[PDB]
């Protein structure tokens, strides 16, 4: 157990992701412009972040942008450990789509075709899986703004205290 001076170790940024079907007979980004939706979806996409390594005390979403036929959708972080889960499992993550396509015929759908892709500055989703030192020079390249975001860190916060995971018995 070395020690002596107080470490600063900040690490902390923001990345866009964008989230698209494939398809272009179904407006999927109209969808999410609902606030009830934008929500619902907060919780969802939590989740499905947990499972990657992105728990709701590192990783949380600072807000969900619209924008042409894709959402994008703003991840903050703070913890290393459940950084590289975040971008590990994300290639995980793209792999499982490609089930859903063939999963769709079999259950119900024509093709629901989805991915996730990384922009959090000159290196795309093909730049990031090679080097994974370089994605968080990218998103700790550009600092948050919680400027505009203040009503959703209340949104968050309060849906933190409706969850009660982890009982006690």
């Amino acid at each position: 157990m070395a020690a002596g001076q107080n470490g600063h170790e900040e690490w902390v940024g923001s990345a866009y992701l964008f989230v698209e079907s494939s398809l272009d007979k179904v407006v999927l980004s109209d969808a999410y412009a609902h606030p009830q939706q934008k929500v619902a979806v907060y919780r969802a996409l939590q989740a499905a972040l947990a499972e990657s390594g992105g728990s709701p005390d590192v990783l949380q979403m600072l807000k969900i942008h619209r924008s042409d036929p894709q959402l994008i959708v703003q991840l903050r972080f703070c913890g290393r450990q459940p950084c590289g889960r975040f971008l590990r499992a994300y290639r995980e993550g793209a792999l499982r789509a490609a089930l859903q396509r063939s999963l769709a015929a079999a259950l119900a759908q024509h093709s629901v075709p989805l991915q996730l892709e990384l922009r959090a500055g000159a290196e795309r989703l093909d730049a990031l899986l090679a080097d994974e030192e370089r994605c968080l020079s990218c998103i700790l390249a550009q600092q948050p703004d919680r400027l505009r975001d203040e009503e959703l860190a209340e949104l968050e916060d309060a849906l933190r205290n409706l969850k009660c995971g982890s009982g006690a018995r």
